[PDB]
């Protein structure tokens, strides 16, 4: 029987270009999200966006290397590297072959697509990049990852569009767990923040449209919600078989005890009202965990501000926590980061360990009138102290009625 | 301990619209490979493909729906139901739950893409569809798929590139032998022959270019050889827990054994000379079914028609035979097929399925002169009796150093 722990974070958000400076903004309630300025936005129905803020990687990507790379990988190499290091794990001859990693994204490298495409239209095939298919489909990170840090386990990318950052864990853990590797990096990356993204997701109706207060349309559970808001990021986790990890004398952030998934069957860009798909998923998850929904201290709930979506996840928590449905908090830090799509179950998995480590929980901001008839502790304005918080949970949920959840544990 | 095993098929690709036609055709050595002519190919270096041939879903899907989803999207569809009803799985509310899908792809709906983007070109965001994100996205088949046929088990899309066929298929089982779910729908599903696809890896230098006879071009391990060749389609399998199989009276194509996966940990696009990462790929597939590589009777090797590619796998293949090097047959069903990408690893586990049940292995055509050096039986020419073959391996490889492999064993 094989456990797995974390001991490893990296991250980039909208709040913060670190692990520690991204949690610091977030317990602080602050958000991340401001006007796109890179692209004229005149013609678009949503202006605004939750950018990584001042992104550097000339230490750890030469711009020789940057030219055969979507932003999406950049920031997932990066945040990954931060991971690495954290670990303190050292590779040898010994460890390669037992060291992978899982990191997908929910689009991938949108930005070099429409470059590649751009180029295409204007002076033909001769003016496609060598470089199209490796700098933008979606298992780059895991490629440059593994090759950066000489890995030669198990590598996979799973690319299940906003449910992807819990997928990704879930199987590394799995992965980890079933004996093909002893430590995995895990997590996912995103910058969907171009014509195509915002774009496209207007398109679908799908985006808050408050542009006269950027700041205020991320807001989850609220009765004035329009849409989700758009965020680039990358978050990455170091998975590691507890044994493995002590054994070297690893700091160990929390441990990794359920993984569930389950399919909506019922929508392809929508939940049902009684969000039966992600009460399965959180359903699955304490049955893997081995423990009742009344041990969880908190939810990092998927809320991502969308009518339907809210209400759906919020009917699932009263369906799975009942009698409890009033003592769990839930909170969506998506209120802050906007939502970053296949990096959104990876940030959000270190916001769920970071709760337990320094027993606080963000909270939803902008929750100035929630929906009627809802008896939950959406976590409204401020961050909140918690005591004997032992385990927390994490919801990610996706286009084509693809659900995930992870429990963690404290220590 | 829980065993998975096939108990259903369906397929599209470049030499069939069925798994039975599509068989008989490589055990007849014929070729899939056409000259593209849905776009102009003037200014293209590669004007050929495998492409497939009257592809018909009407029946299947409503030109309604059809409007939401890109080719890729509607084949993979259309081979996930041909997989369902060749099972007889009957879906009911008992087992809705236990049933779900891991089908990914490579590069997805390149077409939808570009016609998306040439729209926001010529007239603005406002020009994007409603579907843009839904209609071209990686996870957009396994999402149809579970509404399709009420399935509300754990749905995963796996994105390995040109490996992803052979990763969904291992971790569909594993999800299975885990105990997450009874039965998944798995595979793959690619339609990249498109101004993008063909000008994206031509752009890399490699594809085949040899446009005088694009039914040569495919040439696994012959000295002519001048890169891969681009095939469309999909492969689905019907992965099933064994007593869950025999309770229902479920026919059983084979029994999946092992699965392994490695990394590269060398090159962006391209494998180390010496082939150690397809080695491991290989030799944990063995561990993981327990046998030896002596008792693989057929190799359905990843074999593209590649320089570097090639040479690299027949090392590895070399380096875990050894001795029966010479004793096992290897052929690459891409020399007639072409390379499709995130489906070729499905596709190509059907065809190792097969030669199980049919004694009958299929040829590398094309092979006029191996390369020097080489020990191997590559299957040249024409099909292959063979006697007592209990074991088959499926290798896939992918950019980004991602390799695996599957074996399966005879009833
Ligand atoms: C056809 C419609 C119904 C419509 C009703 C009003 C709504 O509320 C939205 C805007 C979105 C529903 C939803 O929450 N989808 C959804 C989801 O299933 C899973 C994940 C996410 C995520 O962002 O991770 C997500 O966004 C839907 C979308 C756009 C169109 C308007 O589909
Ligand atoms: C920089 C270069 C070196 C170069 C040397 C000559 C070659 O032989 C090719 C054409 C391809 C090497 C290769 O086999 N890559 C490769 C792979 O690692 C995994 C999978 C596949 C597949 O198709 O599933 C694949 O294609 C490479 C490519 C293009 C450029 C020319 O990279």
């Amino acid at each position: 029987k094989r456990r797995v722990v974390v001991t490893g974070l990296g991250m980039l958000s909208p709040v913060g270009n670190t692990v520690e400076s991204t949690w610091k903004a977030l317990l602080a309630g602050q958000s991340g999200i401001s006007l796109i300025d890179h692209f004229d936005t005149s013609a678009y129905a949503t202006k605004f966006a939750g950018l990584v803020k001042d992104f550097n990687c000339e230490d750890i990507i030469s711009r020789k290397e940057q030219r055969k790379m979507d932003a999406f990988i950049q920031y997932g190499i990066v945040a990954g590297v931060q991971a690495m290091q954290d670990s303190g794990l050292e590779i040898t001859e010994e460890n390669a072959t037992r060291i992978g990693a899982a990191i997908g994204s929910g689009i991938g490298g949108l930005g070099l697509i429409e470059e590649n495409h751009t180029s295409l239209m204007n002076g033909g095939p001769r003016k496609i990049s060598p470089f199209f298919v490796p700098s933008t489909i979606v298992n780059m990170v895991a490629g440059h990852l593994t090759i950066m840090y000489g890995l030669r386990g198990p590598s996979i990318s799973i690319a299940t569009a906003q449910t992807s950052g819990v997928h990704n864990i879930g199987h590394a853990a799995r992965i980890i767990a079933y004996g093909d590797a002893d430590v995995m990096v895990a997590g996912g990356a995103e910058k969907a923040s171009t014509p195509l993204g915002v774009g496209g997701f207007g398109a679908a109706r799908a985006l808050s449209t408050r542009n006269d207060n950027p700041q205020a349309a991320s807001r989850p559970w609220d009765k004035e919600r329009d849409g989700f808001v758009l965020g680039d990021g990358a978050g990455m986790l170091v998975l590691e078989e507890y044994e493995h990890a002590k054994k070297r004398g690893a700091k160990i952030y929390a441990e990794l005890v359920g993984f569930g998934m389950s399919s909506d069957a019922y929508h392809m860009t929508s939940p049902p009202e009684n969000g039966a798909g992600a009460a399965l998923a959180m359903a699955n998850a304490l049955r893997d965990a081995g423990i009742e929904a009344s041990q969880i201290g908190y939810v990092n709930a998927h809320g991502t501000s969308t009518p339907a979506g809210d209400k759906a996840e919020a009917q699932a928590v009263k369906t799975i926590f009942g009698e409890a449905a009033s003592r769990v908090l839930v909170s969506s830090t998506k209120s802050m980061t906007g939502h970053l799509l296949g990096a959104a179950g990876a940030v959000e998995s270190i916001y769920s360990i970071l709760a337990l480590r320094d027993q606080a929980v963000p909270p939803t901001i902008n929750l100035d009138n929630p929906d009627e008839g809802c008896d939950l502790d959406f976590v409204p304005h401020e961050a909140r102290q918690v005591s004997g918080m032992e385990y927390t949970l994490c919801n990610s949920f996706g286009f084509g009625g693809t659900n995930g959840s992870l429990i963690f544990k404290k220590i």
